[PDB]
């Protein structure tokens, strides 16, 4: 295929902010296990 080098870099920025925001607005087990474990 062609014209992928562009669409690629465009995806990177996505996953980058995704795993950054998601892990900063989700914490499904983070604040669930740390709140019980961490004393």
């Amino acid at each position: 295929k062609t014209k992928l080098t562009e669409e690629e870099k465009n995806r990177l920025n996505f996953l980058k902010k995704i795993s950054q925001r998601y892990q900063k607005f989700a914490l499904p087990q983070y604040l669930k296990t740390v709140y019980q474990h961490q004393k």
